[PDB]
């Protein structure tokens, strides 16, 4: 029946993996509090009209390159890549990240979206043409959210979702 799109949500600490993933599973964001484990979240969306279901990885804990862990992160249809906006060093990050992508699923053509969070904020370090010419490079979509005023949330699930559609035509 319903199709069901495995997403993953990778990126280094507190750029905005947990908080991206609640807004679009329970519609909050909460200065104060942020999850603290790695779980993976279901939801029921319509998305270019198609009623399906997500089930998002939001990562977390310790980097690992056990047998286990890599199979884990195979089963990812889609991945966000997330940097935020005031981290430069997150941002410089992404390359890695999208490296094991491809490692794992053992292909030049894995469906990823760049994701740069924060936008929200004044304090930024990462220009927006650095990164949408770093995902040009890569062939894949760039989208600036902000997990605190959810501006362009649903827009990096969604077009994540596409990029899966894609791929499997
Ligand atoms: C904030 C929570 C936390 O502490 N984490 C640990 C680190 C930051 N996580 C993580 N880190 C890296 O790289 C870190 C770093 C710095 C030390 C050396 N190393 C290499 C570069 F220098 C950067 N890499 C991570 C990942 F690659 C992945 C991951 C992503 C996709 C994928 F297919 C696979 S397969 C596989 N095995 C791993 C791993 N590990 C990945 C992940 C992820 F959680 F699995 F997605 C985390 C990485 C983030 C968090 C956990
Ligand atoms: N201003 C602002 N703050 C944000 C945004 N997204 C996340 N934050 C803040 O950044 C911090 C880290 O958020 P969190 O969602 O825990 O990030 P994470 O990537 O899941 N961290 P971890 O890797 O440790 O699990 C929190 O203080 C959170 O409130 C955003 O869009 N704007
Ligand atoms: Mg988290």
């Amino acid at each position: 029946g319903m199709t069901e799109y495995k997403l993953v949500v990778v990126g280094a600490c507190g750029v905005g993996k947990s908080a991206l993933t609640i807004q679009l599973i329970q519609n909050h964001f909460v200065d104060e509090y942020d999850p603290t484990i790695e779980d993976s979240y279901r939801k029921q969306v319509v998305i270019d009209g198609e009623t399906c279901l997500l089930d998002i990885l939001d990562t977390a804990g310790q980097e690992e390159y056990s047998a286990m862990r890599d199979q884990y992160m195979r089963t990812g249809e889609g991945f966000l890549c997330v940097f935020a906006i005031n981290n430069t060093k997150s941002f410089e990050d992404i390359h890695h990240y999208r490296e094991q992508i491809k490692r794992v699923k053992d292909s030049e053509d894995v469906p990823m979206v760049l994701v740069g969070n924060k936008s929200d904020l004044p304090s930024r370090t990462v220009d927006t043409k650095q990164a949408q010419d770093l995902a040009r490079s890569y062939g894949i979509p760039f989208i600036e959210t902000s997990a605190k005023t959810r501006q362009g949330v649903d827009d990096a699930f969604y077009t994540l979702v596409r990029e899966i559609r894609k791929h499997k035509e």
